[PDB]
């Protein structure tokens, strides 16, 4: 459920804060981009996918990024946003068994093998990506991924970190720190797109730049309040 999502998410960071280990908790970041969804169903079908690791300490330790040709409205999504060329000429990774497969295992040298994966995208896009890994697959299917909310993680994380740099205020609430979420301040930020999204200028909705700009938006955030050294490229623009 959301609320139990919630309780988990303030769970994982208060683990962190008791083990003195706060800058050093890592956290997975992931961005689907989808050409269409199916009318009917929850079908939302897969176009470009990213992933980062962060951490308050090192800032951006990794980055996956990998266009999705998933061989096939679709136009209009697709054209006002990532405008990713449609099937039977999509770009990128067409083998879905094999994207997973890779997804997995990069998650998994994350996170470590034989445990529930974790990662955090917008709140408004959990649908979304969830669908998006369901379209990708299954044993799986049988039985992984859990998928929460990145907003509350900042939420919790800097009231956390607040708490750590004993500069407690009442007048942080969520309200304000999705705000900061949503200003994206490192949405102009040169050449953390992949490089079709690049040459479109499509930036802002490449899932590689957005998840780099998310660890941004954390760095900007917090770093400030823990007197830790930001630097280029992995805490803020190189
Ligand atoms: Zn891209």
């Amino acid at each position: 459920s959301l609320m139990d999502m919630k309780r988990t998410i303030e769970r994982l960071v208060l683990n962190a804060k008791m083990s003195h280990d706060l800058e050093n908790a890592k956290f997975v970041f992931v961005a689907f981009n989808y050409f269409t969804k199916a009318l009917t169903t929850d079908v939302y079908v897969p176009a470009e996918f990213a992933a980062c690791e962060y951490s308050l300490k090192e800032g951006i330790r990794s980055i996956y990024s990998t266009m999705i040709d998933p061989g096939q409205d679709a136009l209009l999504h697709s054209s006002t946003t990532h405008d990713l060329p449609l099937p039977p000429n999509a770009l990128g990774e067409k083998n879905m068994t094999k994207l997973y497969r890779n997804i997995v295992d990069y998650l998994s040298k994350c996170q470590g093998k034989g445990k529930t994966l974790v990662v955090f995208t917008p709140a408004e896009n959990i649908t979304m990506v969830k669908s998006c890994f369901r379209y990708l697959e299954d044993d799986f299917r049988d039985g992984k991924i859990q998928v929460f909310d990145i907003q509350y993680l900042l939420f919790i994380l800097k009231k956390e970190v607040m708490n750590v740099a004993d500069l407690n205020d009442e007048k942080i609430n969520k309200f304000a720190t999705d705000a900061f979420f949503k200003k994206d301040f490192f949405e102009f930020t040169a050449g953390i797109a992949c490089q079709y999204h690049e040459d479109n200028d499509r930036t802002k909705y490449c899932t590689q730049s957005m998840v780099t700009r998310w660890a941004y938006t954390f760095t900007d955030f917090m770093c400030g309040d823990l007197a830790i050294t930001v630097q280029p490229g992995k805490h803020i623009p190189a």
